[PDB]
């Protein structure tokens, strides 16, 4: 019979959504993750915590459930999220910390940036990187349509490579905008921005 | 298990011969991103031409050999590889 033996290895990848106008200090962050395969759930999975940090409200934790999104009002200039996967016998030990922070938001790390339709369903992306004062986890590239609202999404790269292939059913007709966020320890970096199609 | 092969193809290395030319134009067209048109003109030959061989490869690299042999009574050929368009 299968029931859980140990505690879940590794939390899940998450990434934000933003939601608001740019005047607003306020803004509404949507936490998206993926749920854990076996290799990461190992048998199954109860909840996910949202433990936030903040340096006014300290750190709180939240549970989301077995939902992969949740969504939180940013208001403060800095805020940390981590995210811990709960099962029969205790949380995520790997959990990613994720930091908000507008200043941090305006630091980019990226000095070149392409995208190169391999094929319909194959696209390879390589990028030069400036070399980085901050402490860079690793990156996130955003890709959505060119000029849209939603249709958006987003994959986890390490940092210590610099091409990688998404293999995701592009829209041919239409242009696919790539929006490669460097990620950081103070903060989410100033993204890469390239227009491409697929 | 029965013999030899009857047909057999001679190639032979000399370095001066290495310097003798016999193209006098080439150019390649990117037809797909599979399929690439090579044109030639080639020069009036004094030694016997017998064939031509096309080597392609990833530039500026010391690997990634890719040869083809091309008869020498044509003037345009079609090189099929999955092409890195990067590169």
């Amino acid at each position: 019979l299968v029931m859980d033996v140990k505690v879940p290895m590794r939390g899940p990848e998450f990434w934000r959504k933003m939601d608001g106008d740019v005047t607003k200090k306020e803004r509404n962050v949507t936490l998206l993750w993926k749920p854990l395969t076996k290799n990461d759930s190992l048998c199954s999975v109860r909840r996910y915590v949202v433990k936030h940090r903040t340096a006014h409200n300290g750190t709180w934790s939240e549970d989301v459930g077995n939902r992969t999104n949740l969504t939180f009002l940013w208001t403060e200039p800095a805020h940390t999220v981590t995210v811990l996967a709960v099962n029969s016998l205790g949380a995520s030990l790997v959990n990613f910390n994720l930091t908000f922070s507008w200043p941090m938001s305006k630091v980019s790390a990226v000095e070149s940036l392409s995208a190169y339709p391999l094929s319909s369903s194959c696209v390879i992306l390589s990028w030069t990187l400036s070399p980085d004062d901050y402490s860079l986890l690793y990156l996130v590239i955003e890709w959505k349509i060119l000029n849209e609202d939603d249709g958006m999404k987003w994959l986890r790269i390490p940092s210590n490579v610099k091409k990688f292939y998404i293999h995701d059913n592009f829209i041919p007709i239409e242009k696919y905008q790539f929006s490669l966020y460097p990620v950081f320890m103070e903060g989410v970096g100033k993204p890469k921005i390239i227009n491409g199609f697929t």
